[PDB]
C-alpha cells in the first residue's frame, strides 16, 4: 500500500545512502522522507527480533527509534522486488549542518556549544540502544531551524555496538581515526570520540582539520580561526592519537567549554530566527 499512504514530492538528495524524496503521509499530513535503496547495493544484512531478512540499516534504526531522541526516526518500511523503502521523519524547515556551515562560515562558540551538546546526547542515545553510527559528520546532521533541534541521519555505515575490535569501515575517511588509517582496527566509542573532535573543529573553524592521511596520523591541530583556549583543549583531547587518551562522553560533557549550554529553543531565537 506504499503508493496510496504517502504522497511523493521532490528528490531531496542521492548518494551512497540511495535516493531520498520529500513526502507527506496522507493519513495526517505528517512530513516524511522516503528513502529508496536497491537490494544489489546492500552488503550488510541482519534480522528483526521476529525475524525476516532486512538491511542492517533497518535493524539499527528500529533500535534507536523508540521514544524521543536526537535521531531521525524510522516510521515504517517496505520491501519491493528490487529495493527497500524507508519512511523517515522530516523536520520542516530543515537544513543540514554542512550547508549551514558552508553559508554562515565558522560558528560562534555559543552556537557550536549548543549544537555539539545535542550531537553528544544523540550519540549517547544510540550507544545506549546498542548502535554505533560510524559516520558522524556535518552532512549527517539535520537542523530543525524553528526549534534549534539537531537530528542524526544515515545509519547505512553503522553497526551493532560491541566491546571488541572493528576491522571494517565504510564511513568518511577524513573523520576516521589514525588507528584505522595505520592498522585497519578501531574500537567503537573511542573512534566515535575522534569523529566528534573533527566535527567540533569543523563547527568552530568552518572546515575540517585534516585533509590527508599523513596529517591524520601526525595529529597536529592548527586553528585557522580565533578559538577559545578551552575549546581548543577539548578538541585536542578528542583528537588524541592514542585511543585511550581520548575522553569518554561523560568527560566531554563535564569539560569547562561545555558548561551553560543553551536549550534548543533559545539557540533558535538567538542564532536562527
Ligand atoms: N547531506 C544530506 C543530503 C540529502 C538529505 C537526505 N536525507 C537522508 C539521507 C540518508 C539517510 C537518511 C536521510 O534522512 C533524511 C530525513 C529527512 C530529510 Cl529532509 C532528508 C534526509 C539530507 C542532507
Amino acid at each position: 500500500p506504499l503508493e496510496s499512504q504517502y504522497q511523493v514530492g521532490p528528490l531531496l538528495g542521492s548518494g551512497g545512502f540511495g535516493s531520498v524524496y520529500s513526502g507527506i503521509r496522507v493519513s495526517d499530513n505528517l512530513p516524511v522522507a522516503i528513502k529508496h535503496v536497491e537490494k544489489d547495493r546492500i552488503s550488510d544484512w541482519g534480522e528483526l527480533p521476529n525475524g525476516t531478512r532486512v538491511p542492517m540499516e533497518v535493524v539499527l534504526l528500529k533500535k534507536v527509534s523508540s521514544g524521543f531522541s536526537g535521531v531521525i526516526r524510522l516510521l515504517d518500511w517496505f520491501e519491493r522486488p528490487d529495493s527497500f523503502v524507508l519512511i523517515l521523519e522530516r523536520p520542516e524547515p530543515v537544513q543540514d549542518l554542512f550547508d549551514f556551515i558552508t553559508e554562515r562560515g565558522a560558528l560562534q562558540e555559543e552556537l557550536a556549544r549548543s549544537f555539539f551538546w545535542q550531537v553528544l546526547e544523540a550519540v549517547r542515545h544510540c550507544h545506549n540502544c546498542g548502535v554505533l553510527h560510524r559516520d558522524i559528520k556535518d552532512e549527517n546532521i539535520l537542523i530543525d531551524l524553528n526549534r534549534g533541534e539537531l537530528k542524526l541521519i544515515d545509519f547505512g555505515s553503522g553497526a551493532l555496538l560491541k566491546d571488541t575490535v572493528y576491522t571494517d569501515f565504510d564511513g568518511t575517511r577524513v573523520y576516521s581515526p589514525p588507528e584505522w588509517i595505520r592498522y585497519h582496527r578501531y574500537h567503537g566509542r573511542s573512534a566515535a570520540v575522534w569523529s566528534l573532535g573533527i566535527l567540533l573543529y569543523d563547527m568552530v573553524c568552518g572546515d575540517i582539520p585534516f585533509e590527508h592521511d599523513e596529517e591524520i596520523i601526525r595529529g597536529q591541530v592548527f586553528f585557522r580561526q580565533r578559538v577559545s583556549s578551552e575549546c581548543q583543549h577539548l578538541i585536542r583531547w578528542c583528537l588524541a592519537l592514542r585511543p585511550s587518551d581520548r575522553p569518554t562522553f561523560e568527560e566531554i560533557q563535564n569539560h569547562p567549554w561545555m558548561q551553560d549550554v543553551l536549550l534548543p529553543q533559545e539557540t533558535a531565537e538567538i542564532h536562527l530566527h
